[PDB]
């Protein structure tokens, strides 16, 4: 109902490669759960939405941003993002699906190193 739940674990994996977002929604909420037991310092996960072509730059700038969820603040490339979470925690984001109509969007964890394994597509659907 204009909401989806994505899982993440101690093995550097999301449980999906595609998040479908209905453009019939005024707002869409994505909740990330961390089902592992490791702390966010060593196995932190977030969910960060940006154009495929912007994601590499978003990763690189996220490195210097550990105290802001490994996302450079005020970054126009980032449509939305959750907080960084550790084992047993959850964080949500809210976005306007209309913001995704202008490109091909991806999601990833921007915790340094995680992005190559923890990424996928964000897909507008009916
Ligand atoms: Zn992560």
């Amino acid at each position: 109902n204009c909401a989806a739940t994505v899982e993440s674990n101690d093995n550097m994996q999301f449980n999906t490669k595609d998040i479908q977002v209905s453009k019939a929604c005024k707002e869409f909420t994505i909740t990330l759960k961390h089902t592992g037991t490791q702390p966010k310092a060593s196995m932190g996960h977030n969910l960060v939405i940006a154009k495929a072509e912007d994601m590499d730059g978003v990763f690189k700038d996220g490195v210097g941003a550990a105290d802001t969820d490994y996302v450079k603040p005020d970054d126009a490339r980032v449509v939305a993002h959750t907080k960084l979470i550790g084992g047993g925690e959850e964080s949500s984001l809210t976005l306007d699906p209309a913001k995704l109509a202008d490109g091909d969007y991806k999601f990833a964890c921007t915790f340094p190193g995680h992005g190559a394994l923890m990424n996928g597509k964000v897909t507008l659907v009916d």
